[PDB]
């Protein structure tokens, strides 16, 4: 019955026969709660776009080898049947890399259980895995597909492949096989790279359709010359049309003038071309879910993007500008549009410390330290994402300051540094690569690693985390480790078992909010004055990271269905540089709910 | 155990053997759905009251004899947990007269079955209805008194008795009794009456603790030295402290300044006197509750009184000004205050015409008419609320316009005029007493009239509605009459029996319908309905009676909708029974519309 193709004839796609052009928006189900998704995906129809695009990370689905998630907020195939549902088609990209600002690219740390593993390449390793994801990924997505009366119309196959250093042919050929495998013939296959020869020279193949990406900036006739060179016939397709730009930590804040975006996707729409708007909405990393680039810098929590839907969903006057756009080509639908949330400011609530890192171990590493003669990475301890703990002991007096120092740059990300319990200070990768200690002989040193996100772009996304190198002690090499993998998220849960630089520590709070009033709980904006750095747990629900030291991001979003009115809310913290908490001032170990986002400081 | 008494000694309450003075707002649960009775009463909470105060309109309860309405939106005594549960106390007032700008004063039309009856006196058969009615909500209200473990800590007998003209001291040495009966030897009983001794004479009771009230306007000093000659020991009260004022269809909004209200509340307080805000939310009137003051003048649909939480319960600058005032005096509770409510405008919903009443008849009068030689009011013809259809034929020919007259004044309140189907006008209490009117000899002359509120102040409380006197055409009383009591919320329900049962336009129902999405957090949301084009009516959503609206004549232009009575997925129905002239005859079917918006127009010129 239900046809969607390529006709090489109108440069155009057929969908059951019939001129179809897309005009679609990026929402990526992994950034936004489920308890959000039909807000969003219905304030994206009401826009006037008639389909989506999202990626399938990976990491998100399968933690372990052999052990998935798809339920609840990591149910794809259920977002997959709403868009449908609303009338969107969809367009998925299921990588197996999928860059994104997200950890690693989506590609799961445990890959890196085989150190010398090539990434993205006909490695047979790297390959096997790929096969097997697969191999439960893409049945699932069988039945999602248009011609099974399902929503997906297009499928990417890896993402700008050419912007990677490796250029495997046979390792698009091995992605293009498997794909017609589970998937069949007629899925229509595609790839996105920068819109110039030099990034379509590795990334483009013989029987996957090639498109091109590229945002405002742009010259827009150039740019589809890039992509015709490729696909002489066939649609024009911009994949990622960039209504905003990324951010890192300690960078202004990205923005991307409405004006721009919109003179731009006229232009793209009046020439037939599909388009997709990266992002539409953006939402949130949180956990431990942001990517970072080379050089290293880290992307926040926020992954608002400037787009058209802010971080929480709100309409701005992007998302109106680009519905006016859309209104000049189509006709959208009627009626009202579902509105921005309400917020709400639940104000001040005071927090106390619960326990010091330090004095948690028994909770947070109920399984015992590992030993070693020299540190361990992350992925050889098993753990992925968050905190290790790195302890050994004084080989020398340290009356004077003595030079702690990883010669190799081997800090992976960044860490907060003890002697005998009293804090030395932070090293940081490509920043700090040496600090100056002092304590007695045989006083414990504690290095408290965190990682701040796997690289997720270029050639280093082989990102180990750790103690990736030695660390010296007046350029001597310290030896025999104790290494104390830390299980953040269920001590958290468990309020720990009890069910200028301070020592790392969990501070934690409660707040009520009434029953049986209508429009309680509501989303709200957390904020951290007086704090540095950490990490940040409502109800057990990890928000991600905070870092008001640094900046643009100052607030993170707090979605509202996380917080409760049957009993009390629980807020907890995990400060790594300095909490406001030593004072004999109670009222300033404390956070902040307000109503309006701060993610633009300077 | 619990105690809470005057203190006559120290001019002071004694609540379990300490001081005590309360600062009380008004809230009605007959004005505010129960779906939003916990939202109001946190924000009062918050606010730094401690106690709250409300009426208890007979007529919302007992809407025939022995037929009783306690569930729902009815339930007082959920109301009054809700309260005790949320720390405030309760200042209750029974009646049962309770004036408030609410039909007949909150006295059930029934009682006008004896046409002769003396309303609120020693009226044999008033008082015998009192007694059965007492006996029913006074048991009730026992466990809820704060000596049994309850939050009621003072209760109202009668309400301003010494403004009616009657000045029968049987009546309230009467409620005495019969409260004391139900309610033990404990319980503060007071009166409440107009700051002057010339309110004070016919008000005050000994037994009854004597307290007044006076809004911004009056001399502080003076309202209390009123009160003191009556209670020369005990506490200071002002049990109607005004926030704001009523309104009245036609005249501008009443409003009263944030700063006079602030100003006044802190001298109050400062005195050690006890207070009650009138109104602290004053919510609506839906459905045909609201009341009319006399010379004829109907109060509106919205009782947002200028009151510090609006009709919607909004916080307003009024609000924030008086907790900070209360705060000057007493520790206000800690934490965020609930939030004023999403507003949603849902926009514009065409709508068209269904049925005209004239051709509903079947359906709005099930049981069928009843004939007469003179006409019959509401009340003979057992219709308390809404609209009852008098029909006649025309005994003349009436090809020359002939005027159709009540020369004694007696259309109660308003008539939409017809023959054989062609509109002719209106006429109108006091107003437009005469209407020429044309059509053929034996043309059935219809007359639709309206119940525009039974009046609740003054000695004309006895509002029996309809036509009250005769009908004259040509000077010649008209005889043999067809009167059709009209169940118009069973027929909206049903849509006029399309459900089954599981210049001017004729009277009509209009009908459109509008979905909301479901699966979205915020949606429904409160909102505002607006008729532009339209004249006169009444208006209904899922069934749920609004009230009225009367854009022709404001200052109400908007009708609070509350988001519970809004579903999603499922249509929601709007029903217009449009009176006057409706915005619908043109080819262009835009016009025939109502709009929703997210903010209030209450206070239009
Ligand atoms: C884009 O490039 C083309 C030539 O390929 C040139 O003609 C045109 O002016 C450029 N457009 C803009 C907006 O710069
Ligand atoms: C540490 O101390 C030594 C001697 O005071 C000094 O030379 C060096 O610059 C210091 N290094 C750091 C990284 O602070
Ligand atoms: C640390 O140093 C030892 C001895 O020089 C060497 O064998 C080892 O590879 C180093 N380990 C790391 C993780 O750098
Ligand atoms: C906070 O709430 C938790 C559970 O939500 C409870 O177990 C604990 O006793 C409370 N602690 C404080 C300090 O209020
Ligand atoms: C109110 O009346 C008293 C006399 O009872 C007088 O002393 C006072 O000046 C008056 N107050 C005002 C504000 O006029
Ligand atoms: C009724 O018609 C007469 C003419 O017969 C005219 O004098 C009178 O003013 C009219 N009355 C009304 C109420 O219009
Ligand atoms: C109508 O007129 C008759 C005859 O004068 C009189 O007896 C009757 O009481 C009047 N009825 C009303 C309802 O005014
Ligand atoms: C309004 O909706 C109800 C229920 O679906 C239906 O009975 C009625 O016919 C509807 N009217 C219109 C015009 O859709
Ligand atoms: O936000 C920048 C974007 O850049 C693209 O090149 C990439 O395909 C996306 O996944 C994302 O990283
Ligand atoms: O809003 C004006 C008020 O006037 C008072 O005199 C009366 O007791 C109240 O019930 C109410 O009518
Ligand atoms: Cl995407
Ligand atoms: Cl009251």
């Amino acid at each position: 019955q239900r046809m969607f193709e390529i006709d090489y004839s109108r440069d155009s796609f057929l969908k059951d026969g019939q001129p179809f052009r897309y005009i679609s928006g990026s929402i990526h189900y992994s950034r936004v709660p489920r308890f959000y998704w039909k807000d969003r995906l219905l304030k994206m129809k009401m826009a006037g776009l008639n389909a989506i695009q999202t990626y399938v990370p990976w990491n998100f689905h399968e933690p372990w080898p052999g052990q998935y998630q798809f339920s609840e907020d990591h149910d794809v195939e259920y977002f997959l049947r709403l868009a449908h549902e609303l009338g969107l088609l969809v367009i998925l990209r299921p990588g197996p890399y999928i860059c994104a600002e997200w950890e690693m690219g989506g590609l799961p740390a445990w890959l890196l259980e085989k150190e010398s593993i090539l990434l993205r390449s006909s490695d047979p390793d790297y390959l096997a895995a790929v096969d097997k994801w697969l191999g439960v990924l893409l049945p699932k997505m069988k039945p999602l597909l248009y011609q099974n009366g399902g929503p997906v119309i297009t499928v990417q196959v890896e993402n700008e492949y050419g912007s990677y250093f490796a250029c495997d042919f046979d390792y698009l050929r091995f992605l293009q096989k498997r794909f017609r495998h589970h998937l069949g013939d007629d899925v229509v296959l595609f790839t996105t790279d920068g819109a110039h020869k030099t990034f379509l020279k590795c990334g483009a193949l013989q029987g996957l359709y090639t498109t091109v990406d590229f945002g405002t900036g742009s010259n827009i006739t150039d740019a589809f010359l890039s992509q015709r060179k490729c696909e002489p016939k066939g649609p024009l397709i911009n994949s990622e049309f960039y209504t905003g730009w990324l951010d890192h930590w300690g960078q202004p804040h990205s923005t991307i003038k409405t004006e721009a975006v919109a003179s731009s996707l006229y232009d793209i729409l009046a020439r037939g071309a599909s388009v997709n708007l990266y992002m539409f909405i953006g939402g949130t990393n949180f956990a431990y879910w942001n990517g970072a680039n080379s050089p290293y810098a880290a992307q926040p929590t926020s992954y608002d993007y400037d787009a058209p839907l802010s971080e929480a969903g709100d309409l701005t006057e992007k998302y109106f500008a680009l519905r006016n756009i859309i209104q000049k080509f189509e006709k959208v639908p009627e009626g009202p549009i579902p509105p921005s949330t309400p917020k709400f400011a639940y104000g001040k609530v005071t927090l106390e410390k619960l326990k010091t890192v330090g004095a948690a171990l028994d909770i947070l590493c109920p399984s015992g330290p590992i030993k070693s003669l020299y540190p361990l990475t992350f992925i050889q301890v098993k753990q992925h994402y968050g905190f290790v703990l790195y302890r050994t002991t004084l080989p020398q007096d340290c009356s004077n300051p003595a030079p702690l120092s990883s010669p190799l740059n081997g800090v992976h990300d960044r860490a907060y540094v003890a002697v005998d319990g009293i804090p030395q200070g932070v090293l940081e990768r490509n920043n700090v690569i040496t600090l100056n200690i002092t304590g007695k002989a045989g006083a414990t040193l504690d290095l408290l690693v965190e990682n701040m996100g796997r690289v997720n772009y270029g050639a280093y996304i082989n990102d180990f985390k750790g103690l990736v190198s030695n660390l010296t002690l007046s350029s001597n090499i310290l030896t025999d480790w104790t290494i104390f993998p830390l299980d953040t998220e269920d001590a958290v849960r468990s309020h720990l078992g009890g069910w200028n630089y301070t020592l790392p520590a969990f501070y934690m709070g409660n707040f009520s909010i009434p029953s049986g009033i209508p429009d309680l709980p509501q989303d709200t904006f957390i904020q951290f004055p007086g704090w540095t750095k950490g990490q940040v747990w409502i109800n057990g629900f990890n928000l991600g990271r905070y870092w008001p030291a640094r900046g643009p991001q100052l607030t993170l979003f707090v979605p509202q269905h996380i917080l409760m009115t049957s009993a009390p809310n629980t807020i907890t913290v995990l400060e790594l540089e300095w909490a406001p908490c030593s004072s004999d001032d109670p009222e300033l170990c404390a956070v902040t709910f307000v109503d309006r986002p701060v993610i633009g400081s300077s």
